[PDB]
Order: C-alpha cells, then sequence, then structure tokens
C-alpha cells in the first residue's frame, strides 16, 4: 500500500503483476538493462561474448549462476505477461547458448576436473543448464533443444542411480545440497514436459538430505557433504538452507514448510522497528551477509516462494535503498549493488511466481 | 540561420551553403586535416591494415566498422562538394574500404562464434557498410578497382534478401535490425546507379515489412531489434534506430521519411534554452537524453540535415558542439570533451551530409 | 587464567582442548576460515586451484610450507575432538590433492633442478609430502595414497642409504637440518603404519647433526650445510632450531630436552615485564625475527611442543595482538598478519598435540 | 653573430666556424660524448642489435630509422670539421649502418602487412636513408665493407625510379613523400662520386615532376603527399617537408633551393622577441608553430645551415635550445625538456652540417 | 684508528684483516647478507635462479660484473680467515654455477653475436668466467672445473695469439684494455695451478696498451680501441684506469707503480678539508662519477691494491656515509646506495688482499 523509502514499488505491485498481467515498471526497466544497449547488454546476442559481465566485474566462476538467476526469473516474466513472453523466449534462447560456451563451463578444465562438462559430476553446472533447457521449452514450445535436453537428463539421472548417496556432485567429493536442488527440478520439468518420472528419484534425495546434512531443529542444513570421508562441514548455512528450501518447496511443499518457520527463527534479525530485515549466514554470529554474503537476497527469494509478504517487504527494504537504484533512460542501474549477483537475485525475486507455478506453465 | 552561436565554428547557413559555393568550410578543412594530416597516427594515413588513430581515441574495437563507414559516407559528399577535394575524397575512400577488410574490423564475427568469413551469411550491418562503400568509391572515382568484390557482395546481399522469409538479413544470428538493413538497401541502388541493374527492387517488399510490427506509428518509430526465431521484437522504440533508418530510406522513398519525421520529432525531441537547442531521447518513458547508445541526438543531427531541417539542424549541433569544446590548432580540429563515441565522424558527417538521393545522382568524375 | 589483552582465548584453554575433546571457539574459526566460502577457501576442493594463497599474497615457494603446516595442525584437530576428525581427514585429502600439483612443486623444475620433484633431493618438498601421507592415514584409516606413501618412503630410506652424510639435501648440496627432520619422522609415521623400521637411520642422523652442524652450548643449529665443501654457513639460526627441536621431540625427546634451555638462553628475549617474548633470529644482534622472519613463530610451535606454557603465553601476546584479529561471521582474519606463513603457524602452534601424541593416534 | 645568446652553449658565429678552425665547439664534443661514452646505454655503444638509448628516450619504433640517419648524416660532417674524430666518426657510422639493418628498426614494414623484406620494392624512407648511409660511410672511411650492398641498393633504387610512371619511390604502396624521395636521389649521387658511375641523371626528371601539382612555387612551399594510384595532392602545404626537401635538394641543385628559400621564410617562418627568435608554422592558415608532426623549427634549423642562413640560424637555435634546459655534465651533453621528437639528432646535425654538396665533395682519407 | 662519522670500520680495521685472521664485524655482515636468508639471497643456491640480483633491480648486462666482483672479494676472505675458507670455496662454486646460466650470458646471443658466449670475442664475460675458474680452485683445491678451465684458457690463449692486436675483444670491434687485463690475470692462475706459462702473452699486451691506448703523462687510458678503424675514443676513462692498474699490479707492480701518481693528479679531487675524496670519470670536467658512475668505487679498490691507506679512507668517506648502512639481524643492507654494483664493490675493497697475493695463495 505505501512506498517505502528508497524502494521503486511496494511489495503488494510485485506480489500483484500475475494477477494483473503486467510487469511493474521497474521490472520493466530491468528487462530493458538486460536487453536493450548494443553489444554490452547481457542478452544482446547468442554469441561467446561476455561484455555485460566484463563491465560489472563478474568473476568467471560467477557467470553461469548469472545466467541461470536471469533464465529463472525470465520464466516468471512469461508467465506474468503474455505479451513479455517471446521476449522472455528469446532472451531464454540466449541464455542457454551463452551457458554452453568455454568461458562459463571451462573453470571445470582449468581446475583439473575434465575436458567435457556434462558427462559426470559438475551438478551446479549441467544441473542449472539441464533446467535451462526445461524452462526454455515451457515458454516458447520449441525443440531446439530438446535432443540436448534428453541426453543431459538421462545423464543426470544414470550418475543418481549410480551413486550410493542421493544426488551428485560438483567437484569431485563436494556434495552441495543447494546444487542438487536444482538438479531435482530439472527432473519434473522434463516429466512435465515429456510425460516421463525421473522425478521419482526425489523421494530417496529428501530423505537423504534430512539425515546428517539437517539440523532439523534449526531448520538448516550443513555447508556440504564429502562422501569419500564421510564428513559434514560442521556449520549450518543460510543461504544454502534459503536456496535449497526455495527450490524443494516446487517438489515436495511440506517439507519447506516444516522447516520455514525454524529457519527464520535460526537465521533472520528483524530490525528498525520492524521495517527491515537482514540474514545472519552461520550460527554464533551476529554478523549478517558473512560468508559468500548471498543470505539475505536469496531469503528474499524464499520469502517469495512461500508468499510471505512481511519478509519479503523487510528484506528488500535492507537490499534495496542503500544499493541506490536509479532508473536512467528508462533502464535500471544500481550505484552500489551490495553483493555479487545482485541484480539478478533481485529481478528474481521481484517476478518469481513459484517454482510450482513454473512447472504449471500454460502452453504459448 | 547566419549569426554565429556562441561556441560554434561556422553558421548552419555556411553548412547549408558549401555546395552552392563549392567549398567547404574551414571547420570541415581542418577535420579533413586532422583525418589525413599526421604521418602514421592520422586515420587516412595509409592503406595499411593500421589503426593507431581509432587507438589514440579509444575507439572500442566493435565501433571500428561504423567509424570508418561513417567518414566514408561524409568523403562522398566532401567529393559532391568541391571538386578541387575530390581526387583527396576519392583516395581516401580507398584507404576506407582497405582499412574495413582489416581482420582487426570484422574479427569480432569469428570472435563471437558465429563464423570464420565475415561475407557469407548474415552479418549485415558489417557487409552493408562495406558494400555501401565500394558503391560510393566508385561514384566518386570511377575506378573499378574494387568492383569485382562490389559485383561478388551485392549478390550475396540480393540472394540472401530472396531466400529469407523475412524482408531482408540478419546481423547476429536471429538478430534483425532496421537501421543495419536500410544501409544494404541503399547499397543495391548505389550499385544499381553504376551497372544499370534492379537490385533495388527489393526496397519496395522491405519498406512494407519494416511497416508491421517494427514501427509504432503513433510515435513514428521503430523498435529496437526483430527476432525471426521467436518472433519476438524487442518492445522499446529508438531514436538512435530511427534518425538513421528514416535518413537512409530518404534517399530511397522520400515519402516514406516525410512520412515519419514529424511524429518523431514529436515523440523523442527536446528543444530547449528559449528555442536555441535541442537534445534527443533514446526511448519513450524517460525525461532523459541521449541514454542507451547515447547516439540519438548525433544521428538526429544526421536525419535534420538529409531532411533540410535547419533549425533542428542548428538547435542539435548548439547542444553537442559547444560543450566538446572544438579548437583548430596548426588548421587541424580536435574536441577536448567528445561527448559520444563516434563524435567526430558524427559531426563531420552530418556538416558536409548532401542527401543520399544526391550522393546516388553524383556526376561522373 | 586470565585473557590477555588483544588474546582471543586463554593459554590454558588452548593447552585444555584435547582433555575437554573440543577445540577453542577461535581454532574454530580458524577451521571457518579454511573450509566455509566457496572457491576460496583453501581446502574448498580438491582441485589444482590457488585462489586463497592468490588472495594472501602467498610466494610460490612458500605453498608447500602452507599446506603442509596446515596439515600438520589438522592431525592434531583429529585428535583433539573425535566429532571433528572426519572433517580433518577431508581437509588432509584435499591437502594432499593441493600438495602434488605443479603449482606448488613446480619451483624445481623452473630453478633447473629436474623434471620430476620426488626422484632424488628436493626433501623439503617431499619430506612434507611424506609426512602428509603418512598423517592422512592415520587420521582417517583409507588407503587411498597408500601406494604413493610406500613409493615415496622407500625413495627417501634409499637416497638416505646412498648418501655419505646422514640425510637427503635440498637444492643440491645444500642440506639443511630442519628439512631432514620432517623426512625423518614421515619414517617413524610410516613405521607406526606399517609395522617396519625405516626409522632405525634416525640414530645415525642425530649423530651426524651433533657435529659441525650443531652448537652443543648454545643449543642451535648452525644453518646449513654443503656436502662437496663440507662448509657449514658460520651463522646459528633460531628458525631452524626451534623447528627442528620440535620434530626431533616426538623421535628422541632427550635430544630436544638437552638442548631447550640453551636455544632459550640464546636467542629469546623476555618483555614487558615478563609478560612478552620474541625471539633473536641469529647470534650478536639484538633485532628479532630477522632473516626468514619466522623465529617467534617457530619457536611458539616448538614451546608448545615442548609443554611450556608460559613461553608459549609470551610468545603469543608478542604475536597476535599486534595482527589484530577478528571474528566476523564465526570465521578468523587478521588484519595485520606479522610474516609469512602467519594464520598457518598460530593455528598449528593453537592445536599442536605434540609430535609423539600423533604418532600414537588411535584408529578411527 | 658573437654575442653569446640567453640559454646558449656556442654563438652561431662558433658554430659555423667549426670547420675553418678544424675543431668542433665544445657543446659539439659533450654531444659525442652522449653518442659514445656510457657502456651499453650510449646509442654508438656497439654495433649489436640493441636500442638501449633509444628505449631511454622514449624514442617510438617507427622514428629509429630516422634518429640513426640523422645522426649518421651529423657524423659525416663531424668528420669533415676535424680530421682527428675522422676515424671515430667511421667507427660510429659502422656502428649506424649496422643498427640500422636490424629488425627492431625496419619491422614496421612486415608488421604493417606491407612485405617480410624491407628493400625489394618501396619502402623509400627506409631504404633511402640506409643507402645514403653505405655512401657517407664509405666517403668517410675509404672502407668496401658495404660495397656490395651498396651496389645492390643503388641499383634497386635506379631500376625502381625507371619503372614508375612518376618520377621516384613510393614509402607505404600508394604514398609519395618528396622528403622521402630527396634522401633517395642525393644517395645516387654519392655512390656516383664514389662509383664514377651516372646514376644522379635521374634527378632531372624528379626535379621537374615535383614542380607540378606537389609543389605551390608561390609560397615556395611542397604539399604533404602524392598518390599515385588516384593522383591525388593532399591538399594542405607543409613546413616541415620542404624545409628538409630544399636542404637536400641545395646539395644536387642549388639553384632550385635558392629559387624557393625566401618565399618558404615568407610563408611559414615567424620572427619574434624582437628579432631575437623565430618559430615555424608548419602549415598554412595557422598561427600555431610547430603544429603536425612538431619538427618545421628543427628542419630550418638544418636549412638555415644548408643555406649559410647564420641569422636565422641563431633566431631558430634562440627558440629551440633554451628552453629545453641543456646541461653538460661529466662533459657530456644532456637536455632536461626536449621540445620534440628526434630533438638531440636534430640539433647535433645542424650545429656541425657542413652542407650537402660538401659532403658529396668529402677529400679522401 | 679513529672511526669517521658514518664509517662501520676504521681503515686500519680494514687493512690489519689479514693479520687478525678476521674478517672486520660488518665484512661479516656484508657476508651475511650474501648468504642467509632463503631464496633471496645471492649465494643460497647453485640454481639458475636471481632473485637477489631482482630485488637490488640489477640490470640483465650487470649480473655478469656483481657475481666476478663477488667472487673475487670471496677470494680474500679465504685469504684472510681459514675459518672462513669452506664458505668462500662453498660461495665460488655458487658464483661460477650461476655464471654460466643463460640469464648471465644470454645479452650476447640477444644483441646478435652468436649462440655460444665463449667460441670467440666476448673477453668482459669469458674473462671474468676463466678468472672465476682459477680462483674457484686456488680456494678448494677442488678440479670439479679444471676440465672447462683448461678448454676456456686454450680459447683465450689461441685467440691473443691469432690477433694483430695484442688481446681479446668484447663485442665485436670494441677493445676495452680493462676487460683485457682481467682475461690475462686468468692466465696467471691458471699458470699458477697448472706450472704452464700462457702469462708469457702479457708482456706484448703491457707494450701494446702503453701505445694509442695510453696517456702516459695523465696515466690514464682511453675508453677504448676500435681495431677496424683504428679508431680510439678519445676521451680518458677514470673507471678504466682504476680497474686496469689495479689487476695489472699483481702482474707488472711497476707498470701501475708508474702511473698511480699520475693517475691520482688527473682524476681525484680530496675535499671536505683532506677527510674525502671522490673521482672525475674524465678530463675537462669538475663533475665526479660519471659515465658509468664507477670511478670512486674502482678507484677505491685501487688504492687498496696500491696499499695507499689515506686515499683508501678518503673514498670510503665520500661513499660510505651517504648510502647510510645498517646492520639488521647481523646483515648488512644499504638504504642509499650510490651506483650500480655498490655492495659488491665496497665488499670487495674492504677485504681485497692484492692481486698478487690471491696468485700466491697457500694450498688448502
Ligand atoms: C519419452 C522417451 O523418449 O522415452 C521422452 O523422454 O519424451
Amino acid at each position: 500500500a505505501e512506498l517505502p523509502p528508497g524502494r521503486l514499488a511496494t511489495t503488494e505491485d510485485y506480489f500483484a503483476q500475475q494477477a494483473k498481467q503486467a510487469v511493474t515498471p521497474d521490472v520493466m526497466a530491468q528487462l530493458a538493462y538486460m536487453n536493450y544497449i548494443d553489444f554490452i547488454s547481457p542478452f544482446y546476442s547468442r554469441g561467446c561474448s561476455f561484455e555485460a559481465w566484463e563491465l560489472k566485474h563478474t568473476p568467471q566462476r560467477v557467470i553461469k549462476y548469472s545466467i541461470a538467476f536471469y533464465a529463472y526469473g525470465l520464466a516468471s516474466v512469461a508467465l506474468i505477461d503474455p505479451k513479455l513472453r517471446a521476449l522472455a523466449g528469446h532472451d531464454l534462447d540466449i541464455a542457454v547458448s551463452k551457458m554452453k560456451c568455454k568461458r562459463v563451463w571451462g573453470d571445470w578444465e582449468e581446475d583439473g576436473f575434465g575436458t567435457d562438462p556434462i558427462e559426470k559430476e559438475n551438478i551446479m553446472y549441467k544441473g542449472h543448464l539441464n533446467l535451462m533447457y526445461g524452462l526454455y521449452q515451457l515458454v516458447t514450445g520449441s525443440r531446439r533443444y530438446e535432443a540436448e535436453h534428453a541426453h543431459l537428463t538421462r545423464i543426470i539421472h544414470d550418475e543418481i542411480a549410480a551413486n550410493p548417496f542421493a544426488g551428485i556432485v560438483c567437484e569431485p567429493d563436494n556434495y552441495f545440497v543447494q546444487c542438487n536442488s536444482v538438479a531435482y527440478l530439472s527432473l519434473w520439468v522434463y516429466d512435465r514436459l515429456h510425460g516421463t518420472d525421473y522425478r521419482a528419484a526425489t523421494r530417496a534425495w529428501l530423505d537423504f538430505i534430512q539425515k546428517d546434512l539437517i539440523d532439523p531443529e534449526r531448520g538448516a542444513f550443513y555447508l556440504s557433504y564429502h562422501p569419500e570421508s564421510g564428513a559434514v562441514k560442521p556449520w549450518i548455512s543460510a543461504y544454502t538452507t534459503a536456496w535449497t528450501l526455495a527450490m524443494v518447496h516446487g517438489m515436495d511443499p511440506a517439507f519447506s514448510e516444516r522447516y520455514y518457520p525454524r529457519f527464520k527463527q535460526t537465521f533472520v534479525e528483524v530490525y528498525d522497528e520492524g521495517r527491515k530485515a537482514r540474514v545472519r549466514e552461520t550460527a554464533g554470529t551476529d554478523d549478517a551477509d558473512g560468508g559468500v554474503g548471498l543470505a539475505s537476497a536469496f531469503t528474499l527469494l524464499l520469502a517469495r516462494e512461500m508468499g510471505d509478504q512481511q519478509l519479503f517487504d523487510q528484506l528488500l527494504n535492507h537490499l534495496e535503498p542503500p544499493a541506490k537504484p536509479s532508473i536512467v533512460s528508462a533502464s535500471l542501474r544500481y550505484e552500489h549493488p551490495g553483493s555479487l549477483l545482485f541484480d539478478e537475485l533481485l529481478f528474481l525475486a521481484k517476478v518469481h511466481a513459484g517454482f510450482g507455478a513454473l512447472l504449471r506453465m500454460p502452453p504459448p
């Protein structure tokens, strides 16, 4: 109802986009940032050109995440406004094209892990890619990437079936729940499109991650698991948990519903007389947004996914005003982005229709 | 028309009278000196694949092709203005073509992953400018030095237009830009003038096409781009896109540009400083001038010239030139604060531009 | 005990970790620095990636020492707290993996000494590697590296047997007692694991180093020995001595016990009314921490090994407060590390359970 | 002539009297110490393909050939001035020729895409200076060390002049410069002096050719360049081009330069500071001095010397030297603030220069 | 015997080292600079590693001179203190090893003169190398390099016999008397060790350099001679003369005794009430230390060679105090070295026992 200080649109306005069949003017300005300027906008062309990311100082290892989060937001744009669905589809085609460039996945080879980023392991990369293939096809109805999608889904399914633990590692011997969450969601999306049952593996996964990987009282996942030693790194992680619960809510909403109030009690600090909120990254600290610095931004996405308007408003009042948004020539820019992936994650949270709603996207 | 405005080098009346006087203004001559004078570092020092002039101005690689082409367009009008500079213009156009073919210029096509050959398909911004340049070189000089290449490229363009389900050719795969097409189509008109052929016949279907989803008739403005694989049109209108397109189209179908020009002005042009100045908004729904690539005002200067709109030309040049702080040192022009990319190139072109139709009708040497 | 100014935990608390079966909170915060943040933490993955060391400006030639000192501390963490044994094992797996990357050992080739860093000489590198292979296996029970450990132990043993002096050189014609000390301890660890007697060569080594290499009155080793000429560089070195006596105390405690009081009288300056201590690197100077700048930090390790709580306290009061530790988001950082290898050596000294206790580590 | 002006090292009378006294001035000697003294970093330390001296002065690569050549030309006059320095001069010329052949010097030809061989065709600025240097080396020394190469290069030059439809040879393809040709032609005169041949006969047709569209005979000034493919001449007159050209031509056809010299002065030379100083505008239609490559005043100093114009020499050197803040430290000369490229080279050359005709007539060793 | 301001030891103390069989403490601190710190000290190892020189910004072309001058000093340390003889030998072994690295001699190839630095010409490089081979063997008694020494001596002898002028050039056509003086001394040393008569060539050389290459009234050599033109660069050079007279004094003491007083009159300025002296590099100037900047430092060496304590004292008072020596952790450093090769040449002059005394060094 009331526009908070430094905000571009109300929480109510974000949540009402889909009912209005229109994105807010600031979301439109973000899409302009994404698409407008020749050569340097991130969605200018399908080529293996990364000038947009160079200009933002994106570290190489983060590029795959930036593209994927953009793609996730774009899928919701398509659902919100039928008149932007073709644009969204176009941008998703670009996203998938760029994602396959060696500048994006080549860390796998440079780090010594292999020359092929798909064949085994590396689930953060190939999970996102497989989700993107599916969202592109849900938005557009095009089979342009279906051959590849059929292949990658099967690699994923086969690697899950072959592993003694439920899921797939990233680097060899590094297991992350948040990266697996994306891979499993990608199976749901393939099943929606094809009528298959690759998603049947999800139960065993949800059982596995609720053992040593979770503190069920705190509603929080541990940082990682390492199959060769059986070790779990003994610190709970807010950003890990927020991202994971958000994606799991589209598969097993009960799971996320169970842990969500505990997660909030463990990590979320409300401040400024109830107007704002910020998220501690681990236990035993008062500091917010430690570690990779993304706890509050992923919690914004979680709040959106769970329909928690009050927490969404508090978090965006913490994140957005200090970053000093402006809209210049109808395009959005932030003078002081507070983290990596800033515009990407604020975009995604502003539009996000729910993973379950994306799974149910009506045909074009 | 005839009082010299603050910070200006010559009056708008003087620019518009160059052809009648058969002489360029002294500042245009000073720009030609910047272009030609100093060993090794002037842009038109030699035909080699050397780009020191552009290194010194910090031209981004992707922009070089545009810089060369806009110089070439201006040089063709110099040839028409002053017969005594026609040979110099021909010389510079020979260099422009030579440099345009260097891999430093076109090599982004390969680096981006689109192909090793920049002519064979797509890439119409590059090859459209190249083809127009081949034609202008030959109109100016009467030389057939590049005719074999011109005959080949013209036919690749024509064939690609015939094979496409939409009217025209893409740049990057799946990126269609009306402005880049406008240059390719004009190149056909120039080939026809020189050869007596009818490649220009394809222009009608193109003008029909762009007046569908690609134009907003209320605003006399083209949308940013079209993307054939999805059928998407990026839903923002673009001033610099429009200005450039209407300017080139006015040499092919003057009525088309005349139809849209008053709308285009109302949509994008802000007159300010009590009527003395004007600046151009790049898109709708903003008060800001010169957003995006930052070239709206400079391409509108070209359009104003093409349309004979002396008042708007004067207003725009009053906005653009004085803050850039021109000076002429040793009879050569420099700007202390160029306001955009392609600044000296576009202010040169607008000052000399005789009209695309007049260039098509250039008398033989 | 009282917490001294600028300190994170008391000396009593460090010395009590093993009895409490728990690391202090600041040691845990160091382990979080080591393990927490994606890509940039030193123990993020097994890959040949060194971002953590790039961020700290570690000179190439120091990387091998950094890894090894971390590994030595990790072995003690395994002994302190059974619940961190799996984590420690995991980190040691990473340490061994990284230690084998050419970024770590490649100076050997770049300097012109050979393309293979194991086959001969180069005992600083291969001695640490061999000790690490053993510690990994004591901590984990895993044979992952046993084939390599068997091979390397035999190269070391053979090279010792073939040399006319007791031990092995680093660069050709450069003999250092500290580097040899690590190699010899590696034989003791191999013997613990396998039931062999490679450690029998230790007696002749201890006899040899007590000739021209030691000033027995000062309880101090000379800098180096150079077999081709028979020269010994005629300056005594505190860091050399402190490291060597520390490792030797796990093999022949009497040897170190004999020299330790003399070493202290030779090099250690107590100051600030008995609260602090700092160590001179050589004789004939009043300056502390000359040379490689590690005399006080290695003496901290020695004091821990010898059970000298008062000197430990004094040295840590000199070293830690000016480096301005803080714990941010439950992870330790120093604003002003006073030397190379700073966080590594303060970690190691805080947790070190004694080289003899590591040799005796009970099975998992 | 004989009061020492402010900031000067020696009087004009003293420079002009060197040859009559058989002794260089102390500042010239200090320059020769700069050139020869310090291990590794002096420019004439050794024959090797090392360029530290030029690295320390920030000489651009493309300028190195010119620096070596101008040193060589000054060294030839040193040999004539003082017999007791003739052997040193010869030694330095041996080094100059050696260095001139190093790829760091001529490699721009290949990097710019014009060929792997810098001698075979075109590239007359390089190979003209090289050919003149071979000749001066041999006049100074009597040595045939480079005679086989000199006979070859002289013939390549002669053949290329005979095969061209215009009189002379280009630098980069299609770039004709009169100053670069003047050096090539003078090289033929030197070869003829040494061998008794008549390659210099081609000079008459050259002097006729450069007096057509390449000259403004009323202003006594040459245009910047000629471009044989188009026939264009770049329409700006150039002071440095003219001063250099007239200086070299005065050793071949003294009447040619005597004709144009007063006109050249009126066109370009500004006397200032109550008659004590002079500075040279690079082109017409400006008040600015030393624009362009920044060498008009320094080449005019050389011309004044060649023409025996002591007053103008004095005025120019009063403009050039004092602000550059010479000092002599440990009997070696340095400038704190050289005012242009090639500064110490051109001031050296102008201080010693005995006249190109006199170099042609150098007595045997 | 009074210690002058800013000096580390008295002139009397330097000159008395050999009688006391001990180096002064500051010379010992220089030897610590040279030998102490891992990796970065110049005499750390025999490898082709040049960190020490990188840290002092030594130009590539100067490295060969630095190593040689260190080696010359080291030979006198051997003679001063029998207890440092083994160390000196060790360092000389390193010096020879380094001298052979392409980083040291590779300018010869980069300049276009050839791929082999000893086959012909290049007498500055190969003269120093040959002298070094001989000093190494005098100090140590070792034949480690004898095969190479026998070959190089014979290449030098053959080249002298084949030339129409007495000696050998450096770069083609560049003849320097100082570079020849080192080659000729190398033949004396070979003869001492082997009983041969390669030194018989010396007489014709001493005759030759006293023609157009010397101004006998001024006691000064010209800069260089250029056989192809017969030119002599017409400026006399103090550093050239000082270095040449110093080495010749070990072969024909009368030659240097003849010219020495003239050399001083020509180039040496006594100042500061007789306390200091500084050397002009050429005639017709008042400025000191022009050109390569080494006139005063090579005159320091000459004064030492000639036994001229007063001039030695005066020069060292000019050179050392402004360079602001300090000894930190028993190792010497200069804050403001006044020239290239500064620590090397002050080291050499402080220890130098006389070239004739080095030729007469007793066996180990």
